[PDB]
């Protein structure tokens, strides 16, 4: 659909290490995540404002842990990511920036990219923005207005179409919230508790009816735009289907956003379980608040670049935390990265080292235990100090420790 960005070299490592087990923010426990000959992932991407922070970064550069380690067991990937380039917020910040939002969006997409080339995360193999999925998302509606699990609301100037919470016996599963704390967190992640004529408070837009002063698209239910959640599980339902290994996104879509998600493709396949692993990671700012330009909290990659901080830094210093753990960038976390890179640079340019076919293995078994970053990173500064304090005999290990390092970490040593 969309132009991605351009894909590293993925060199081949011999051997396999364990399986993956990831934490499944659904069943609130680690369980073994066992895919198909093709594994699937969808996870969810950028509203095209506020380039790449390092929230945004956090969160790719973690499934691409997992793209990295699921190429190496010798599984084929299809990595399917979105652009919700329409957007409430989106129209906020064009408005209040005097530009236009379309021009915004297509810029902040084109950084994205760039920022994703430049840390060397792997593109995904379907990019799709949501503009581009309206068909998809008008089939999915009338599926669920035939089913009854929509409903349009009592207002013929604002048709709106809104999803029936009790659509599903088994809604709320993923989150786990109680509904008092889902309706709270409703109102502070952009929904409509208050919006008249709707049968539950909880209900979720689906098609957003044509309101003046705002772009539109042509529909069975009027004119209008879709809704946030249905954009998601219309795209991640159409390009894979009933079997998708894992859902991931940032933090903040645990509720509302992939709860709803999974409630419509449940209502609309019969399936149980939409995903089979729910997967959430995400950096703050200094502020404890999400990163935004609003706050005055935002750090960009780009300013990093531009800081002269290597794209590899910013990997293991966002690494340097395991990603269901509070990270939190600082100069701290940037100083032990370049320590770090410069440590782990000089034993792969030694001429010989120990063998290394062991901390291979540890690194391997590390990343499959919940990708657990700081034990594997551990595991090399060990391998590294007993190469440059005391030496070694393979001609080899540090090419192949260099070139482990860079197929399943994407650091470039
Ligand atoms: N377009 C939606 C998804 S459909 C969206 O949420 N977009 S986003 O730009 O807000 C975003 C994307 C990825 C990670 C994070 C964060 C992770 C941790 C803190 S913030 C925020
Ligand atoms: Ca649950
Ligand atoms: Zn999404």
């Amino acid at each position: 659909g969309m132009q991605s960005w351009s894909a590293p070299a993925i060199p081949v490592v011999p051997g396999r290490g364990p399986a993956l087990r990831l934490f499944d923010s659904a069943d609130r426990q680690v369980r073994p995540v066992t895919p198909g000959p093709t594994a699937t992932m969808y996870v969810c991407g950028i509203t095209p404002y506020d380039a790449t922070h390092l929230g945004h970064a956090a969160t790719y550069l973690t499934f691409d842990l997992v793209h990295r380690l699921w190429l190496d067991a010798g599984h084929t990937v299809q990595y399917v990511q979105n652009v919700t380039d329409v957007d409430d917020p989106l129209f906020e910040r064009a408005e209040r920036d005097g530009i236009d939002w379309r021009t915004l969006g297509d810029r902040e997409t084109q950084l994205f990219r760039e920022d994703m080339a430049a840390l060397r995360v792997l593109p995904p193999h379907d990019y799709v923005a949501a503009t581009d999925a309206i068909a998809e998302v008008v089939e999915m509606v009338e599926k669920l207005l035939a089913s009854g699990a929509a409903y349009i609301v009592e207002d013929a100037e604002y048709p709106d179409v809104y999803f029936r919470a009790d659509a599903t016996a088994q809604f709320g599963y993923e989150s786990g919230y109680d509904r008092d704390t889902m309706l709270t967190l409703f109102a502070e992640r952009g929904g409509d508790p208050d919006r008249p004529g709707k049968s539950d408070q909880l209900d979720a837009l689906l098609w957003r009816a044509e309101r003046p002063g705002e772009p539109s698209w042509p529909s069975p239910f009027g004119r209008g735009r879709p809704g946030w959640h249905v954009e998601c599980s219309a795209i991640a339902l159409t390009r894979i289907g009933t079997g998708l290994d894992i859902q991931g996104g940032g933090s903040d879509l645990i509720f509302p956003h992939h709860e709803y998600s999974a409630a419509h493709a449940e209502s609309v396949t019969g399936e149980r379980r939409f995903a089979r692993h729910y997967v959430h990671t995400g950096m703050i700012g200094w502020d404890g608040h999400k990163m935004s330009k609003s706050r005055g909290n935002l750090v960009l990659v780009s300013q990093l670049r531009a800081q002269g901080v290597d794209p590899s830094a910013i990997r293991l210093g966002l690494f340097s935390g395991h990603y269901r753990e509070d990270r939190f960038w600082s100069n701290e976390v940037l100083d032990e990265a370049n320590a770090r890179l410069a440590r782990w640079r000089s034993a792969t340019a030694l001429p010989e080292a120990p063998d290394a076919t062991d901390v291979i293995a540890r690194v391997r078994q590390y990343l499959a235990d919940d990708l657990d970053t700081p034990k594997a990173l551990a595991a090399l500064d060990g391998w590294c100090t007993d190469a440059l304090s005391y030496g070694g005999h393979d001609t080899e290990s540090p090419r192949l420790v260099a070139t482990t390092v860079d197929a399943l970490l994407g650091v470039d040593l």
